[PDB]
Formats: C-alpha cells, structure tokens, sequence
C-alpha cells in the first residue's frame, strides 16, 4: 500500500487540493493525508509537492504494425496516402521488428499512457502487446472488398482472433476491427461481428475519415472512384451506408475519425452503444480536416494517436497539444479541462477497462507529472498541463511503478 | 572558409541535392563539392549526408522581459490576460534577471533561431541583447493613452532608445515600437515615430490583436469598453483608427498580430512597406482565433512566437508545428513549405537582416539539422522537417558556428 500526496489530484473531472491518494493494486481512499495514515498504517506517505497526480492516458486507437515509418508514406492527401501503405508496407512491415515494437510500447508508458486500443492487421505485433505492461485491446482487424476472396480475409482473421483470444488476462483483451464501410464486403463484416458478438467483443472501425469516402458511399463517384476502379476493378461501393451501419446496432462499438459523417449518422450511432475515436493529427496531416466536435455532441468521444503511419509521435501530450490547435476557437482553459477528461476517462470507458479516473475502486492507473511553476489560478490547471508536459515522471499501471523502469507484464 | 555538404538544401524556396555550400562569413558559393575544392582550396570539405541545411529562422517578435512566465498570466481571454499582466508585471519582471535572459537567449539559438525582433518595454533586456550571439533588432516600445503623461512616456521611451543606439553594430539594431492603437495616444505615436524618421529605424506595433480592439476603435464599445473605465476612466478610444495607421505611412513598418483587421486596413497596408508578423499560439492562447492567410494575401507575413508572456516556447519549430494546427485545411506538403520560407526568409526581409537565404552574398546564417529517415518524395522535405525537428545539430551565426557552444557575440 502507498500513499501520495501530490500539489493537486485530476480526477480527471475535478481538481482536489489537500488530499492525498492511497492505493495497491486499486485507488482505496482519498482523504486527508491524516486520514489515510490512521486506515493504513503501513503505506508509507510519499509527498510530491511540486508534482500532480492523474490517471493514465487511453489511447484508444493506433497501428503498431507501421511504427517503422517516418518519413515514407505519403501525407497531404488521404487517396495517396493510400496508394503510398499499398505500395510501401512490404517495407514498413518487416522493419519494425521485435525491438522496433518493444521500443514503441516502451515510449508509450513513457509518455503516460496506460491503456491502448492496437488495431492489428497482420497479428505482427501480437508478442509485443501480450508482453507489455500497457493494457491493451487488441483489435484484429479484418479488410476485403471482394466477394471472390471473402473466405481467404475471413480465415485470415479468424485464426488472427483465436491466436491472441488465448492470451487474455487483465491486461489484454481481443477484439474485433473492421477497416471501413468501403473496404470491407457487407458478408465479410457480417461474418466478423458475428465473431464479436458470439465472444462479447469490443468492435472498431474506421468512419467517414475522408470526403473521398463520403462521395464514394453517397454517389459512387470522386476521389475513391479511380482508386477502386485501378486497383480492385471495382466501378460503385460494395456497401449501402445505412445497411452496413446497422451491423453494429448490438455492439459496443468504437467509431474511429467521423470527421465526415452526416446528420442521419450521427443519430443512428448516438442510439448505439458506441464511441467516437478523434485523431486530430492524422486527420490534420492526411488532409482529411477536423472533426466538429458541437456535431457529435450526442455521442461521447475519445482522442488517440492513430499509428506512425499517420502521425510523427504516440504521445499523448503532443495529440492534446494539436487538439487545441486543430480546435483554434474553443476557449483554452475550459477546452483544455475537456481534452484532458476525454485522453483519460473517455478513452477508459471506450476500451471497457476499469480506470481512467483517480475515484476509489479503479485500477492505480495513474502518472505523476511537474506541476507548472507560477500557477496563479488553480482553473488553468488543465491547460498548463497540455502545453507544459512532455513525460511523466512516474507511470503506474494497477499499482506498479513502470515508470520511475520495467515495460513487460 | 568551410565547404558543408548536406544530403539537402533548403534555401528555403528551392530543394537543392547533389551540391554544398562554401562560407566564411557570407555564403560564397553553391556549387558541386567538385567544383568548390577548386575555387576554395582552403575548405576542408564536411559531408553531412544524413543532415539539412537550411537557413537560420528569424522570430521578428518577442517580449524577452516577461521570460519568467510559466503559468502566472491567465490565458484564454484577452483582457483578462491584459489585467494579469498589469497585476503581476512587478512580479515577473524582477524574476527574470541576468540569468533568465542569458538562457533565454541562448535557447533561442539552439534552437535554430539567429535573428529576433525584440520589444522592450522597460530596457531591462538591453544588455542582454548587445551581448548575445543573435542578430537583433531591438524595438523600443512606447506606451500611453493619456496625454497629461505623454511627456513622460516620450521621455522613457527617447532615453531607452538612445540608450540602445550607442551600442548599434551588425548584430543589434535600435528601433521603435508602437504598443498598439488603444493604448499610446495619437500625440505620442507620432512624436515616436517621428524618431523613427529622423533616425531611419524599423517600426514594429500590434495591430488588431482582438475582436476587443476592433469593437473598441470601430464603436467605442465591447469588452475594452470595462476595461479603459475602470483602469484608465476613459469612456471612448483615444485614437480614430484611420488616422492612427497613416501615421505610417512612410516607414518600414511591422503589423503584428492581424487578426481582426478589415478589408480598408489592410489595403492601405498593402501600400505602405509593411510586413505582417503571424504569431498563431499566442493567438490562439489568448482566445483571438487565427489570422486568415487568404485575406492579407496581399502583404507579405512572416512567422513569430510572442514572448513567453503568451507562449510555452519561443522555439520556431514548435511554433510552425502549430501553425500546421492552427491553419488544418491547409494542404500539409505545400503549407509547409509557405512556413519555412516565411519563417526564414520573410522575418529576415521584416528586420532588414542579410540573411534567411541560402544564396550567395548572405551572411551565413544557417541550420544544420537531422534528414528524416524513410523519405520516399523530397517534395514532402518541408512538411518532415516541421514534423520531426525539435532543435538543430549546428548553428551558424555569419558563419560562426554557435551551437556545435558559445551564446555571446
Ligand atoms: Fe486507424
Ligand atoms: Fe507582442
Ligand atoms: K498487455
Ligand atoms: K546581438
């Protein structure tokens, strides 16, 4: 049992002064410093006056199997971008080997997060999320657009979601993704969630990223019309929007970017039990926009990273420090307060784990960071967090100390 | 003399491979490393083959006095920032002795940056200017809307400029600054800049900053109308805007901030040898928006921080990476590509330095900084070297190299 005093605790919801933390494996009190002793008289009181204590980031969403790339896909343009994974990741992929994705799943503890959502589309980067301490949910994503070679993409994820259903502890969950309405045939997806919901999985999938997928899932024309009639022969989507969506309706499900979704989606996904995932630098840097948050409103959202292969960082800090920015005209302190409980306890409730809150009963999944010097408002505490903060120093994960540095379960 | 040949030259409008840079003080030549050891026998060659060169960034606008702000000034709202400042400048400006200037300073260099347009309020940064390594360009600003005071805000202002101009020299420039059309009496504006005149100084003033500042010099109304009643007991803007800007007319003038000018402001700006500096955290931190690129098209702009007064850095890269942010819908390859030129060579253009080019007959000024692995289209140089840059292997101020490290001229 310890005991941490810090300057203040974000619950995240709420700033606490004069209290302290008493924790194991779970947050147990939080109380009075006097108060905590005389329950546990054996958790010796750690005081970090010049620090704060928060929860452990979530990311909810990011692709470990491209953590090789910095510079080789295309950014600017989501089409070629595309064309640039196509043509690339039979680089990409066998570059990021053992210690590329040790290296990776290290420097995301390192940065304060504590739980992740991996989309997996090869299982490469099973090992490595299986033997990190970060819990993860391990998404097993499933693509094909053709009918003709269903039952290759289908066995392909199958024995992907058998091979990591094996390992599942506390710290590591499968689940099931699906790449998005355009590339995945309507059986194909059928067939996978059928998965999710015989084994009670959390689902993913990728939603309106892009005006090309709008136009294309609306018209069958624009920018995806080439791309698919080049490369698949196709001439119209394989999918009707409104049939495709309404495969997740029994789901728990997390709706990745939605920076292009209409109205009639919104209100169909804020009847389900679902999650928006907002990726304001991929979405920012593959000229896909930004996603109005006062649209979604009905719908509650989460931030996270995307992989590398969109992105020039996986920390948090930094996707919060572009959050802000891609959102010019929300007022910073209040925006800051916002941003700071969706990177924690949203992306908790997104991934089904139990933390992302400093409440009694929650996993000690918690990072203690500097406080900022000079603080004349207590209220500007979130803000100066995001703009002041590059690591913690110290990272727990149900209790254990990984940052102080181990980074295996 | 020294021959460096880098994978790439960023000069910064043109990507130039296969050839390196002669200088000693001033770039002499470009030219294939063949062809220079010919011209320049005495230039031992360096290959830097994983590296760029590109010129040093100049950051035309910074408040150096306020260097000890962390979180002690309340961000989010403009006037709410103005009453902070006037409530703890006596507070910060004692913290930020010798030794937080020197610092300062010298992560200002570290971090790429070998021009600065200072503003100065109080002189207190004077000595720190003169010694530093950096091209400055010191701006005495001037500040006073009542003109029972003027004569004594012009007596502060005339002693500190000429404080500062017997230490003129290749490195350090005196100026004048204008505090902004709200706060320095039409009377005083124009005795400054009549110093400006006799002395053939730059000019620097902040102009339309806020919706407050537009509201108040267009109506005599909106939230500066709370603040000149309780803090000054004036009930209408001192200054009619029209007139206020013909006061310059005939300068080389510094438009700072931007924001909320109109269509006729910026016509006649457009007239006047006039420079706009963007500065989009600190715009973005105190809760005025974002400038629109597309409306002031016909003005040149050049890239600042603000001081630390408005920013969590002063560092260019840091600051481009959010103007990426702050502008989302801007395609990324090419907009990166705008900052980098305006970042360089238009600042240098804005404080009459030779320098932001790397052309022959400029000083050397220069970066030397990592090649971003993977690069599979040089095109995209300028968007990765934004992305993945945080401060340069080598700077050179007129050739000398200052960060290899010396901070003083
Ligand atoms: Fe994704
Ligand atoms: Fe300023
Ligand atoms: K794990
Ligand atoms: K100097």
């Amino acid at each position: 049992m310890r005991i941490i005093k810090p300057f203040a605790i974000l619950t995240p919801q709420t700033i606490i002064q004069d209290k302290a933390v008493a924790f194991d494996k779970k947050i147990e009190a939080i109380d009075t410093v006097e108060n905590l002793i005389k329950k546990y008289p054996n958790a010796a009181v750690e005081h970090d006056e010049n620090s704060l204590l928060l929860p452990g980031f979530a990311n909810p969403h990011l692709h470990l199997e491209f953590s090789a790339n910095k510079a080789t896909l295309q950014y600017g343009d989501f089409i070629p971008w595309l064309y640039s994974v196509i043509r690339h990741r039979e680089d990409l992929l066998p570059l990021c080997d053992g210690a590329c994705l040790e290296q990776t799943l290290s420097s995301i503890i390192q940065t304060g997060t504590t739980a992740i959502g991996a989309i997996s589309s090869y299982g490469e980067d099973l090992q490595a999320c299986i033997d990190s301490a970060l819990k993860v949910v391990y998404f097993n994503e499933v693509i094909g657009s053709n009918a003709a070679t269903a039952d290759v993409m289908y066995a392909s994820f199958l024995e992907r979601f058998h091979q990591s259903k094996k390992h599942e502890n506390e710290r590591f969950k499968a689940a099931v993704a699906i790449h998005s309405p355009y590339s995945v045939h309507y059986i194909l997806a059928k067939r996978a969630l059928d998965i999710a919901k015989k084994y009670g999985s959390l689902v993913s999938v990728h939603f309106m990223e892009s005006r090309a997928e709008r136009e294309w899932l609306d018209k069958g024309s624009g920018e995806f019309a080439k791309f698919f009639k080049e490369f698949l022969n196709q001439t119209r989507p394989v999918n009707d929007t409104k049939s495709f969506l309404e495969l997740f309706k029994e789901l728990h499900t997390l709706f990745v970017h939605m920076v292009w979704a209409n109205e009639e989606e919104i209100q169909t996904i804020a009847s389900y039990n679902a999650h928006i995932i907002h990726c304001p630098i991929s979405n920012r840097l593959l000229g896909n926009g930004v996603l109005d948050l006062e649209k979604i409103k009905s719908i509650p959202y989460a931030i996270a990273t995307d992989g590398l292969s969109s992105n020039y960082s996986l920390n948090m800090y930094e996707e919060l420090k572009a959050a802000l920015f891609v959102h010019p005209n929300k007022e910073a302190t209040t925006f800051a307060k916002e941003l700071i409980i969706r990177a924690t306890k949203a992306g908790y409730d997104a991934l089904g784990f139990e933390g992302g809150e400093i409440a009694v009963g929650k996993d000690a999944d918690m990072q203690l960071i500097d406080l900022p010097e000079g603080l004349t408002n207590v209220e500007d505490l979130y803000l100066h967090v995001i703009l002041h903060t590059t690591k913690p120093k110290k990272v727990y994960i149900q209790g254990e100390e990984h940052v102080r540095n181990l980074y295996f379960q």
